[PDB]
């Protein structure tokens, strides 16, 4: 194998940990030569050996190299950026690459950006027709008014892992749950709560004929999918497919092709929906899905006849043909 | 407080040599110390005295330096891209600048990208209830479907300096115009044109929730507000404060502080909009204005009592108030 990836795992958003559990997966499947390079949470890196050393720990609040680091990007052909949350699933990481003229996996700057935020990522769904759960914006020192009744869920407007995020039932409560949020986020977003719901996720996979996965479910017995639900070993019911009526299935992957073009998104997502008295809904598009060992993207594509070797492989020749095409 | 600044201008966009005049104004009213660093055609760095002369040149094809650049970032307490267009307004070297920990003017990323996406903020603009005039994009190598009438704009969706665009009179000319747009853009915009059209501008200073200025509106002879027109002395007007009707200033002040909020802006953006049978259209945000000779950003704060140093002044601080 001549082709070699660089590998960029860790990170200062509260995704940190969930970065470098997502980079264990990536290594241990990717059919290419594969170079890792971990962002501690102090915003510095750590290379080589280092980094290895800090993927056994599991967690790197400390790194070594300032950015942007002394790293040899000529010896790579391609770039893989598992940074989950701020600054390296937003746009910020992929605008060093940019301009680094290096060959990445997933979205470009302006769709990572819009797909991070939860307020204006709804707002481009809903101008495309895609339904989405009512919600407003709040922004920090700003008192928020709410259209709608609760429960509601509060949200940090860039969060990942359900960090920050609260399910509020009475009024009285939001102001405690916005302050929650406001520790991650300047934004937040206050949003009606479905309950009962359904939640189905379907991976994508391409640049401009993007592919859906099988539709696959969540079910947990936690109060919502939460941090600790998510990344605990067996606490989630991770069902492939969901078991649901053909339709509804065929009807979820429309709308999350659909809203994979409208984004703009490339390489790939995981697109989150909601589904509650016979009505879908698009929750969010996560364009660095975890490639963890409780994970949904690595396994939906699974149940679809791509191995997670192939998956790999398949995200680093897109990076090279979007590349190509410019 | 010390405060030494490093602008940053040139940069590979169209907009490369309108990035360049931008310098000499700011340098001409910085208060502050100020470095200039350029950015080349080709994407390579000058530093110190090559950026000096590249500066003079008014023109810079090929710089020294290649990406990231031996730049001592430690010297300076707030970095000031001043870089238009493509890969320095649309959220691209703002992404280092985040990761570089530095403080620096202007948009973030997000608003940045949107901003500099023609498509894009006419989503968001539009599903928050601001008026714009009705457009689609077209993705190269796919067929257009344009379900309104000629005359349209044709424009590359991240342009910049009326670069690219084309007023189409007739279905025969759509696909010269889409062939240009695609030039400089991997997707177009087709926009009904509006005519006869106004013109207005208004600036904003401010992070998220921002300041206005006063409104001012812009006439020229030209068929429409293009590239020569802009940068060429004496042919574009600036009318200020805009003859308008009371109410009219007022909602389009309203309207740029919505924008400009919903999109997130931060430190400045120029607010462009059309008035056409007594309705306004937001145009677009620009977050990195023009301070050529004849660019409208600073005489709209001037208008408004902000004089040019002091609009730089604030623009710093604005950076810094953000970092902290
Ligand atoms: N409007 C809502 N109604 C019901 N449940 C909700 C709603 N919004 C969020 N939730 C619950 O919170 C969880 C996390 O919300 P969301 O998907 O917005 O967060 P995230 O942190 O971006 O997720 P990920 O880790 O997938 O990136 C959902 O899986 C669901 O359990
Ligand atoms: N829909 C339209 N109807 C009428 N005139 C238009 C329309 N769109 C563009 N124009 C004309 O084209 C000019 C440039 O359009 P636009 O503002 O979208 O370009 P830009 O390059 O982003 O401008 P700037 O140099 O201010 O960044 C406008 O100022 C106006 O003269
Ligand atoms: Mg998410
Ligand atoms: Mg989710
Ligand atoms: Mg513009
Ligand atoms: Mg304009
Ligand atoms: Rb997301
Ligand atoms: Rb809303
Ligand atoms: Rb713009
Ligand atoms: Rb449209």
């Amino acid at each position: 194998m001549e082709m070699r990836v660089l590998l960029i795992a860790g990170g200062v958003s509260p995704e940190h940990e969930v970065s470098l559990l997502s980079a264990e997966g990536v290594l241990r499947h990717i059919p290419f030569p594969t170079d890792l390079a971990v962002i501690a949470q102090d915003g510095r890196w750590l290379l080589g050996e280092k980094a290895l050393t800090a993927l056994e720990a599991k967690a790197a609040p400390e790194g070594e190299h300032p950015f942007p680091p002394p790293l040899s990007w000529e010896r790579y052909d391609v770039v893989f950026p598992l940074l989950h949350g701020r600054f390296g699933e937003d746009g910020t990481v992929q605008g060093f690459l940019e301009l680094l003229g290096k060959p990445y996996v997933g979205a470009g700057v302006a769709a990572s950006a819009l797909c991070m935020d939860k307020d204006l990522s709804k707002r481009v769904l809903a101008q495309a027709g895609v339904p989405v759960v009512p919600w407003v914006a709040v922004r920090k020192g700003e008192p928020p008014v709410v259209p709608f009744d609760p429960p509601f869920f509060v949200k940090p407007a860039n969060t990942g892992s359900s960090v920050g995020i609260s399910r509020v039932e009475r009024f009285q409560d939001l102001e405690a749950a916005l302050a929650l949020a406001f520790r991650y986020d300047e934004k937040a977003v206050v949003e009606k709560a479905l309950s009962p719901v359904r939640e189905l996720e379907v991976g994508v996979l391409g640049n401009v004929f993007g592919e859906a996965s099988p539709v696959g479910e969540v079910r947990y017995e936690a109060p919502f999918y939460d941090y600790e639900t998510k990344y605990t070993p067996g606490r989630a019911e991770l069902l492939i497919p969901a078991p649901l009526d053909p339709g509804t299935q065929e009807t979820v992957q429309e709308l999350a092709l659909k809203a994979y073009k409208v984004l703009g998104v490339r390489g790939m997502a995981r697109v989150d929906f909601f589904l509650a008295e016979g009505e879908l809904y698009l929750n969010e598009l996560n364009t660095i899905p975890g490639f963890t060992p409780t994970s949904m993207y690595p396994r939906l594509f699974e149940a679809g006849g791509v191995a997670y070797p192939e998956l790999l492989r398949r995200l680093v020749e897109l990076a090279l043909t979007h590349h190509h095409h410019h």
